[PDB]
């Protein structure tokens, strides 16, 4: 076998690999004129078709050899004359799909895809699934890198094949089909994080007068330099597949573009539409319901009874029985809160990881609920220890309440400042603050001999360094030390250190922040919104699910089968006038 | 050559360029001859004299340099290995750089007086940039927590014997048969260790690099502060022995600034190694005029 693969490498007339396919991977300049004469020897005495039996390299055969190098002719006398299943094609690694026409596709060799699709002496299945379920588009979709030239021919190119499979095959509907996870290219694009094939595909129109009935974004008129546009908005707002607004929406925050991913044409105003039509009114009866029960549990938490042990027996008076139905109505309200947020994580199961980063919100309203169940706890089981969780109960609540600035646009983004500084800008300088405090602490602390006052306490001497970083502090607060000279060095440098060179620097890491998020969390503020709305959705899904359906049914063609087009629209307008 | 380098788009281009020539035409007329392994007789090498100097343009050429031609490719650092199709898999060839018997580019870079203009971002090059990454993950990131560890542990057997020390009388003080006093009297003894140990590891460490002191608080401060804290502790333990009672003023002040200088362990996190390294910056320029 040596002579035979050394003068195939030579280029001159386990692995398993055939000459073939020897031959084609050691080409140079297309010079390989021995792969003829092997496949006309061949062809005297299947042996085209064989392929490497490796497990890294399963399935490779002669068709993908001469796809990888572009060699149009080697491919074409290939033809005339099979999937890899290696863990090289699987999910250093190159993944395309496991068939050849992906192979052509997601390399732009758009003349391979052209030949292979209608070669006479045989063609390829366009909607065949790889061991993933994935198709065609779907790689298409998943090569992805989002750049301008990279989005420009991954969407020429899916336009060229949806264009080419009409045209063969105008029954089947190449689009609803799924991989095994079930999601559609379209769902992929929007999950995937690709802004810029789902920009495509949102809003695409093809203008050929035949293969029209499959695009999104029509034209109703134009009388001048104005014109109105419809959308097609099919499985965006509601499907039986997840929705496009979910997704963007419920995505894991590992997403890259969210925040703008939805200034696509179709979902930035149907967001809006939603939010003027039917929510508007259902966020500000939540809010009223919200403030109306924190006057009563505020108004029951501060005419507590005083005098004995929990639990009081009732009296015969009308401010005790007003009090009893303020602290059941408070009660009540700790469980809803309680459920609705333990019923939360179930339907997302958020990684830790990001637990604190995408629902703080949630986070805080469920801790909430647990300080005054834990107080519901401690006050039958007679215990007067209960005053300090419905406390914290009371308080969390009240600074809960600026949840509800979720709708104010110039109010919106000033709760968005207050979640990322004490997660990002407040949890640093308190791992690099009580280095200094007790570092100086237990200083000072060690000095005084004390061996009334009572200065010679790690805890009063703790908080006494404390008040020198709110500017409230003694500086001659004790007198018991030995060593004044070195009592008053100390302090004077914790001041210098602390109150002059950490506060002034906090702040200036507060004022980036601060710009930041003043010029960022324009979108995160619509983000939270989208958010909102859609949950607002969910919960009256009984009472108007279909009556508050939004988009009009509307005629847009004529199936190619000969049937007609009805969908799902929603309508904008346009303003123009360099085109004329 | 590499000496008249000024770092200059054309100049960089044009010395590179002389460079690459002289060096395949040297290689065609002597094959033989290993010309970069030639040393001045101060015995850096020109890839070293380049890392040395500060002159990242030559740096960047040298250390990844590929010469397609096909018999004068020996000559080469930046290899490849294969290419499926959009993606291609390089090689390097991290001769002296890791370690030589000759300074090496990642200590020379490093250990650099810092009157080297660019060591700050003069790390970017293909091979160092990730080959320090490699180094940090496979085997420094478990010995750069177990040197965390055993501070923290040896700051809270410092300030556990400070916090409890004798209040009667004068000192030394004899022992007494309490568990008490020998837990104190073990405390002493390793902090003491721990301050005679932080000394020598900062007393050699100035030999070994001389620095100047124009820059001798501007490129060594985490050393100074930790070798500052061991001299307190040995004034301490000097004037605790010779019977005063003035030992506690430095007992104190080295506990201070050893909590405080626990900040210097930041330096393996990102987010946070960029504030321990504000608090250097102000102390020294913002704080002082
Ligand atoms: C009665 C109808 C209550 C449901 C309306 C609603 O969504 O409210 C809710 C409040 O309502 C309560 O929690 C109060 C429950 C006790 C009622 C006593 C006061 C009555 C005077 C409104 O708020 P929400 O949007 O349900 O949740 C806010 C927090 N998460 C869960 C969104 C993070
Ligand atoms: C025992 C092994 C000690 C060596 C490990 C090491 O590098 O530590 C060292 C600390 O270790 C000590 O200084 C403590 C020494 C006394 C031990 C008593 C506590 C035991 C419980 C870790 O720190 P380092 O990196 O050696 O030096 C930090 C400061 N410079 C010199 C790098 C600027
Ligand atoms: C940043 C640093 C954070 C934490 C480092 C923890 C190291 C603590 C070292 C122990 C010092 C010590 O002995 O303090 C003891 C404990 O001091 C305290 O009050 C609690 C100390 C925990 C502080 C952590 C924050 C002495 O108090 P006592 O013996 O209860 O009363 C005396 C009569
Ligand atoms: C910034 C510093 C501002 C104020 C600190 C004190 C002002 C310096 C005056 C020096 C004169 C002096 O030593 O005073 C003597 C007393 O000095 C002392 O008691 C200790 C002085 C140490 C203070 C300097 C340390 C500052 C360093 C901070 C970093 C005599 O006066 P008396 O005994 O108080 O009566
Ligand atoms: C993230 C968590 C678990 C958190 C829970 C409590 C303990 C909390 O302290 C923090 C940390 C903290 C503690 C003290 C001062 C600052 C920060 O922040 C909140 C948490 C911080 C707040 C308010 O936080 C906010 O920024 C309000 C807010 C912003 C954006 C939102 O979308 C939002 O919706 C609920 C609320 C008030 C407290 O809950 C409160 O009243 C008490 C007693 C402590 C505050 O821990
Ligand atoms: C540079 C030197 C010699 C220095 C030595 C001592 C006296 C020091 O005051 C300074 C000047 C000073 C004094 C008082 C307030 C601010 C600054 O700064 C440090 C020095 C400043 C500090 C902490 O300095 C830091 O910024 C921490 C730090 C930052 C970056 C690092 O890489 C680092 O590694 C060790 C430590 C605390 C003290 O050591 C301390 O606890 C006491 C009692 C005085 C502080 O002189």
């Amino acid at each position: 076998r040596r002579s035979i693969f050394d003068a195939v490498a030579q280029s001159n007339c386990e692995t398993g690999k055939t000459c073939l396919l020897k031959a084609m991977l050691n080409l140079h300049n297309g010079q390989n004129d021995t792969i003829a004469l092997l496949l006309d020897v061949a062809r005297k005495t299947q042996f085209v078709n064989a392929s490497y039996t490796d497990s890294y390299y399963k399935g490779q055969t002669a068709l993908h050899i001469a796809i990888e190098r572009r060699n149009m002719t080697l491919v074409t006398l290939l033809v005339e004359n099979a999937a890899a299943n290696g863990d090289f094609f699987k999910k250093p690694g190159f993944y395309f799909g496991e068939l050849p026409l992906s192979l052509a596709a997601c390399t732009n060799q758009l003349a391979i895809v052209k030949f292979l699709l209608q070669n006479s002496w045989q063609p390829a299945d366009i909607s065949a699934r790889d061991s993933v379920g994935n198709t065609v588009l779907h790689a298409l979709v998943e090569v992805a890198d989002n750049t301008v030239d990279n989005t420009k021919f991954v969407t020429s190119m899916y336009n060229e094949i949806l264009i080419l499979g009409a045209k063969l095959h105008p029954t089947l509907k190449l689009e609803e089909i799924t991989n095994r996870k079930g999601l559609t290219p379209l769902a992929l694009a929007a999950s995937s994080g690709k802004i810029g094939v789902l920009a495509y595909i949102l809003q695409r129109e093809i203008h050929e007068p035949e293969c029209r009935h499959l695009s999104r974004k029509f034209t109703e008129w134009a009388y001048g330099p104005v014109h109105s546009s419809l959308y097609d908005l099919s499985c965006i707002d509601t499907c039986e597949k997840n929705s496009v607004l979910e997704v963007i929406a419920y995505s894991s925050s590992e997403t890259p573009n969210r925040h703008d991913m939805l200034l696509v044409e179709p979902l930035n105003r149907l967001l809006q539409d939603k939010w003027d039509r039917f929510v508007k009114r259902i966020f500000y009866f939540n809010f009223f319901v919200y403030c109306l029960y924190m006057i009563i549990f505020t108004a029951a938490a501060y005419y507590r009874p005083v005098e004995g042990l929990p639990p009081y027996k009732l009296k015969n008076t009308v401010g005790d029985y007003f009090r009893v139905t303020g602290e059941i109505l408070s009660v009540s309200g700790g469980v809803y809160f309680f459920f609705r947020g333990i019923q939360y994580f179930l339907q997302r199961r958020p990684s830790l990881k990001s637990l604190f980063v995408d629902s703080y919100s949630e986070i805080l309203f469920f801790v909430q609920s647990l300080f005054m169940l834990v107080s519901v706890v401690l006050y039958f089981s007679q215990r007067k220890e209960y005053v300090a969780s419905m406390v914290f109960s009371l308080a969390m609540g009240w600074t809960n309440m600026l949840y509800y600035t979720r709708g104010f646009q110039q109010m919106g983004i000033y709760a968005v400042m207050i979640e990322k500084m004490i997660l990002r800008d407040l949890c640093r300088f308190m791992f690099v603050y009580l280095v200094f405090l007790f570092g100086f602490s237990t200083a000072v602390v060690t000095l005084i001999e004390d061996g009334g006052n009572s200065y010679n306490s790690l805890y009063s001497t703790c908080l006494e360094l404390f008040k020198f970083t709110i500017g409230m502090g003694d500086l001659e607060f004790t007198e018991n030390y030995d060593f004044k000279a070195v009592f008053i060095i100390l302090l004077l440098a914790y001041v210098i250190l602390t109150y002059i060179l950490l506060l002034n620097m906090l702040i200036a890491l507060m004022g980036e922040t601060v710009n930041k998020i003043a010029q960022e969390s324009k979108n995160i503020w619509k983000l939270q919104r989208a958010i909102t709305i859609l949950d607002t959705e969910k919960s009256f899904l009984k009472c108007m699910r279909k009556a508050f359906r939004s988009g009009k049914l509307l005629q847009v063609g004529f199936t190619p089968d000969g049937k007609d087009d009805y969908r799902w629209c929603f309508r904008v307008d346009e303003v123009n006038w360099t085109t004329w």
